[PDB]
């Protein structure tokens, strides 16, 4: 199985107005049975990556999570490479690769809050066949 | 081409009385203009029950696929969840092939909005 991730095409959304910001296109080309989309295209702010790293650190327990680049056109390009490097490294850690929140971040044009939603409460397997039976009987 | 999978059953509100199970609906489409459109929403079974009744109203005389009830089932818990999960996916797969049902706005909100049922009844 082969996974390719490039971070291309930096663009300034909302030119000149105060909520001006830069997002980056994340092109994920896979043929891996781990992922769903075999080519995928999503735009992500830097602040979204900052969230993603904090989220990877929770689920990864004690597995090291690659660093992000801290702190125009030259800086944008330095960060662009840094973001690509970060994802390249993340996709090589098999534990991190299995994070559902990462899978939604990379493939899914969901917001961060929408990803935090699509992931809630324990699965119906990682729970006592008693809590699951209590769940199954609910009402109006 | 439109693809729908119903995956990742989960228990929201573990142990407390308003404990319940919802299912992730992954709707993956492509126009050849773009690359891949996705979409991810969690839905209770009772939400599907509503959706079917709503599809039947607007569909006039077009047959609406069946949902999985509780029938002759001897299995484990985890087994029932998985039987229902397939049943729900089957139901949506069938619904998405009926061109009339596919054009229901309430279905489009159910599959692609993170709106409540009452919020969908409002938006319409």
């Amino acid at each position: 199985e082969v996974i390719t991730v490039r971070v291309q095409d930096p663009r300034v959304q909302n030119e000149g107005s105060w909520n001006s910001y830069v997002d980056y296109k994340i092109f994920l080309h896979t043929n891996s049975k781990a992922f769903t989309a075999k080519t995928s295209c999503v735009r992500r702010r830097y602040r979204e990556f900052v969230w993603l790293r904090k989220q990877l650190q929770r689920n990864a327990g004690l597995v090291p999570v690659p660093e992000l680049p801290g702190k125009s056109d030259e800086f944008i390009e330095k960060r662009r490479q840094g973001l690509q490097h970060f994802l390249e490294k993340v996709l090589q850690s098999v534990v991190l690769l299995s994070d559902s929140q990462l899978h939604l971040f990379l493939q899914s044009q969901l917001s961060v809050p929408e990803i935090e939603a699509c992931v809630q409460g324990r699965s119906t397997m990682t729970v006592s066949d008693a809590i699951l039976r209590y769940a199954m009987s609910n009402l109006e």
